[PDB]
């Protein structure tokens, strides 16, 4: 509440709060910790971005993505004890003190403010975004699968009321188009992470084709190790691969695009549980989840620094 080592990162905050914690990180860390602008929401709430620099041009970045869909709690959790941690761990851990020193980092805590405020007001299990309009009393749309990657293919419903309804046209929604005008303003992202629950999922592209990416030895490899340092920790089990061989066809996805875009290091995070508690899970287990998952990040990010 009043800052950063005060802030009670062991239990779920509402929208204000976590908006508020942006603002403390940034007085703490003025050097270190930028607060971005990129967008505003349907409903006209400020979208955030938190870059993370030591200096430096336009240095090669990472891309954080979390709450795409709001229902998935964990994701804002982890995200602002990400933000934290990356203020702790500058100039403590040799590795992750390296990787600030070459690049920057952009968090998105909150990538879908609007469907974040409405799981707090209204329905818990709120995923979508909450846009309106046309022939339809259906609100919003699954901003995971409204990118320009295979838009409106098998993986993705045409229906408005659909929990997965793909929008009416690729990167329709102000959620989505702002990261993708930043992106590919910017030019320089050499990674690019999004970040949901539940399964215990790493996944690389593709979703929406059965078509094999040209790096996928690579991005095998380095998914393998990246599930295998978030084990470390606790012994939480992850699967890892292409979207649609471990899952199913999904169309519209962030990583499809990024990879499409060029930016090699796409992968996705679902984070726990496994169907224990789901979407639900236990505020105890909001630490555990972040300090493991980050062991899995971090190892991405310095293959990233590396190659
Ligand atoms: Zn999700």
């Amino acid at each position: 509440a009043r800052s950063t080592n005060t802030f009670n990162y062991a239990t779920y905050h509402t929208l204000d709060e976590i908006y508020d914690f942006m603002d403390l990180l940034v007085a703490q860390h003025p050097e270190l910790v930028s607060k971005l602008q990129i967008g505003r929401s349907y409903e006209g709430r400020p979208i955030y971005v938190l870059k993370f620099s030591t200096g430096g041009s336009n240095r090669p970045a990472i891309w954080i993505d979390l709450g795409i869909h709001s229902r998935e709690w964990i994701t804002q959790a982890t995200g602002v004890w990400f933000a934290k941690k990356f203020t702790e761990n500058y100039g403590q851990n040799p590795s992750f003190t390296a990787i600030l020193d070459s690049m920057d980092i952009f968090l998105e805590i909150v990538t879908n403010p609007n469907g974040f405020a409405f799981t707090h007001s209204e329905n818990r299990l709120w995923r979508k975004t909450r846009s309106v309009t046309s022939s339809s009393l259906c609100v919003g749309v699954d901003a995971n699968r409204n990118w320009d990657a295979g838009f409106g293919k098998a993986g993705a419903s045409s229906s408005p009321c659909s929990e997965t309804y793909h929008g009416k046209y690729a990167n329709s929604e102000v959620e989505v188009k702002s990261i993708v005008d930043f992106v590919k303003n910017h030019g320089n992202f050499k990674a690019f992470l999004s970040i949901h629950s539940y399964s215990q999922l790493l996944l690389y592209p593709y979703g929406y084709t059965t078509q094999s990416i040209p790096d996928k030895t690579e991005l095998n490899q380095v998914a393998k190790s990246a599930v295998a340092a978030l084990k470390s920790l606790y012994g939480t089990s992850y699967k890892y691969g292409s979207i649609i061989t471990t899952i199913y066809q999904a169309s519209g996805g962030s990583i499809d695009w990024s990879y499409n875009q060029g930016i090699k290091y796409s992968f996705t995070f679902e984070l726990r549980d496994t169907g224990r508690y789901g979407f639900l899970l236990p505020a105890s287990q909001i630490i555990p989840t972040a300090q493991e998952t980050w062991l899995g990040v971090l190892t991405i990010m310095e293959h990233t620094v590396n190659n």
